[PDB]
């Protein structure tokens, strides 16, 4: 929906290679090639167990993951400095995390 | 010039053993000494005779090849996994393929 288009435009201000995915592997938007993105998912699936809590990030350069909400992951391919990337993630979360959390909630019962 | 130096710095962030060559074998940058690098050439020569497409890669780990432009090849000797390697190649091409075409154009005379 509109929230994903707005998220994508925000990232694309500075990053041309990104994806927005759900924690189960569903691709919501991507400028990363499909085959490349598919190959990174096993890394993400294993890291989601105990290495990336909601709100945290993980750097495996050039791949960067940001778990903005329980179910929504931002993926970048980047060689930008860490602090530049984290500043963008912080502003992204401020703008979008509340809407994303209701759009893609996780079942607890 | 600055173009090949920027390419080298990009790869070097995560990989120490690589070469960037023209498709005819002219070395633009290499951290792999010719005594080791030559043992990758039977594979490369075969890929070139098979006219491997630009943008494609070939893995025979630890050796990896990526045809970033029609006439420029990246060679790696690495213990990294395929998924991260493919992401590195994709971002490398995004950042440098157009610049490499201008700096090392195909020679047709």
């Amino acid at each position: 929906g509109p929230i994903i288009e707005n998220c994508a435009a925000f990232i694309e201000k500075t990053m041309s290679k990104y994806a927005i995915t759900l924690s189960d592997g569903t691709i919501l938007k991507s400028t990363i090639k499909n085959e490349t993105l598919k190959k990174t998912f096993p890394i993400l699936k294993n890291l989601l167990k105990d290495q990336i809590p909601t709100g945290s990030s993980f750097f495996k350069l050039p791949v960067v993951f940001f778990r903005v909400t329980d179910n929504v992951i931002v993926i970048l391919l980047t060689n930008e400095k860490e602090n530049i990337i984290l500043s963008m993630f912080e502003l992204f979360s401020t703008q979008f995390a509340e809407k994303l959390a209701l759009e893609y909630p996780r079942t607890y019962e």
